[PDB]
């Protein structure tokens, strides 16, 4: 197959995975959008 493979490790994803759902780091740019938009 290859829907089961996407996360055998078809470009780190799951490095990439494990280190988005445990991420921080976007909260605090998207923290600052946020306020920029509504002012």
């Amino acid at each position: 197959g290859t829907w089961d493979d996407i996360g055998q490790g078809i470009g780190r994803v799951a490095y990439w995975v494990g280190k988005a759902l445990g991420n921080l780091s976007d909260v605090n740019q998207a923290s600052r959008i946020n306020r920029k938009k509504k002012h």
